RNA sequence: GAUCUUCGGAUCACUUUGGUCAAAUUGAAACGAUACAGAGAAGAUUAGCAUGGCCCCUGCACAAGGAUGACACUGCGACAUUGAGAGAAA
C-alpha cells in the first residue's frame, strides 16, 4: 500500500507539470476536432452524391 | 345657381387624391421543433472589475444586468558573416 501510494502521487505529479492548457484550451480544441471531423463526413457525402 | 340690369352686361365661387403594393403561399420580425455539446483565472471548487469591436439583447438611462453576456494567437524577422572542406555550372 505505502509503496503503491507513493507511485500514484509520482504519476499524478507528472500530469500536473506537463499540461497548462486549462478548461478553455481543451474545449476550444474539441470544437476544432468536431468541425474538422464533421467536414470529412460531409465531403464524402458530396463525392457520394 | 343668387344679387344688381338692355334679352347684351356684369359681380361672387377655381384643379381633390399621405400611396411599401390593386385581391393575406414567392419582397419588410424568429422564434420554435429536433439533435449535439454542455459553462474564466496553469489541483479542485469558487466573487468579480476592466480590456477591443462589422456581436448584441433587457433598460428612460452617461445607473446596472445578461456566465466576469458572448467572442478574443502567440511562426516572422530591414541579414551580416568568419575560417576551412566538397560538389555542379562561366
Ligand atoms: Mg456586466
Ligand atoms: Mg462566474
Ligand atoms: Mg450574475
Ligand atoms: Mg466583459
Amino acid at each position: 500500500d505505502m509503496d503503491e501510494d507513493e507511485k500514484e502521487m509520482l504519476s499524478e505529479a507528472r500530469a500536473r507539470l506537463a499540461n497548462t492548457q486549462g478548461k478553455k484550451a481543451k474545449r476550444k480544441d474539441r470544437e476544432k476536432q468536431l468541425e474538422l471531423t464533421r467536414r470529412l463526413s460531409h465531403l464524402q457525402k458530396r463525392r457520394e452524391l
